[PDB]
């Protein structure tokens, strides 16, 4: 998506991207292709306590898809995050959005020390365009 993304994905360091790896690990967890598509996105989202559908699922990962097959992968899904603290992809409306600390929390586990303090909750952006 927007250069401000890919840029900060990319600058992620191995320790970083590593945090985001995990989630997508558990969410493409014995996938047909290793991809995070509509069922197990929602399978994961609903796990929170949403009520997804199969029509706007797709819309999702549409909205954060690089070729457009229908489904998010690794390098796609840290680009759904740089985004998410921002909120520009996409807004609230649907019920209750996702946030990437939400979606996450049940993939890498509900425990969690960084959200849990306040500043190892979220650092500043440096994306001078
Ligand atoms: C593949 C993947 C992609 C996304 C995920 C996780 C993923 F597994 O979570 C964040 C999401 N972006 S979002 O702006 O939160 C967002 C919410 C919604 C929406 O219509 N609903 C909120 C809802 C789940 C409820 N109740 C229904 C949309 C279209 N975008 C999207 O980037
Ligand atoms: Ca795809």
């Amino acid at each position: 998506g927007d250069d401000i993304y890919k840029a900060a994905v990319e600058q992620l360091t191995e320790e970083q991207k590593n945090e985001f790896k995990a989630a997508f690990d558990i969410f493409v967890l014995g996938a047909e292709d290793g991809c995070i598509s509509t069922k197990e996105l929602g399978k994961v989202m609903r796990m929170l306590g949403q009520n997804p559908t199969p029509e706007e699922l797709q819309e999702m990962i549409d909205e954060v898809d690089e070729d457009g097959s229908g489904t998010v992968d690794f390098d796609e899904f840290l680009v759904m995050m740089v985004r998410c603290m921002k909120d520009d992809s996409k807004g609230a409306g649907a019920g209750v959005r996702i946030s990437a600390d939400a979606m996450m929390q049940a993939l890498l586990g509900a425990r969690a020390k960084e959200s849990l303090d306040l500043r190892a909750h979220l650092k500043q952006v440096k994306k001078e365009d």
